[PDB]
């Protein structure tokens, strides 16, 4: 037992529900939650935006700590982080932003990152501001992830397209 709640059964491992990923942070306190990051950790906007906001700026400056040390990371790449004020860790994953041409092929590999841990919070790889059809991140998702992941959808209208689209 978890204490993620509201959320709908998709397969024996994925879980969805139209929610705020920081408001979701904030209750649950997860182990693990997912950033929809870029290679520079440069938290800007969309889901990465709204997660570093809420830290107060604390996950950029640890962001660019790293950076300095290791240099950018890969498209289908990630590395753990402290999660600050919202998890025990961030998960900073880097989906393949289709805005920047990069291969959509890389979006199975960025999910393979979250078979690295039992349990995730998470938003939908490569959606949102990265360009990617969500449709096809639940699929990726749901073929690629063993784990157990707890996807937050911020638009409702997309929440109930994905639901009511599911194979
Ligand atoms: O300001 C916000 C708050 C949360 C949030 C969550 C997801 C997203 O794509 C953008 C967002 O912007």
């Amino acid at each position: 037992v978890n204490s993620f709640s509201g959320y709908l059964k998709l397969t024996d491992n994925v879980y969805i529900k139209n929610a705020d990923i920081v408001e979701e942070a904030k209750k649950v306190k997860p182990t693990v939650v997912v950033n929809a990051a870029n290679v520079y950790l440069k938290h800007g906007g969309g889901v990465a935006g709204a997660l570093n906001k809420a830290t107060n700026n604390a996950m950029q400056v640890e962001s660019d700590d790293y950076i300095a040390t290791n240099g950018p990371l890969k498209v289908g790449g990630s590395c753990v982080l402290s999660g600050h004020n919202l998890a025990k860790h961030c998960l900073h994953v880097v989906g393949p932003n289709v805005n920047k041409g990069e291969d959509i092929q890389l979006l199975k590999s960025a999910y393979e990152n979250f078979n690295q841990h039992e349990v995730l919070l998470a938003p939908l790889l490569s959606a949102g501001i990265f360009g990617a059809d969500p449709i096809h991140s639940l699929r990726v998702c749901v073929d690629t992830v063993r784990t157990n992941v707890y996807l937050a959808v911020f638009d409702k209208n997309l929440y109930d397209k994905l639901v009511s689209s599911f194979l």
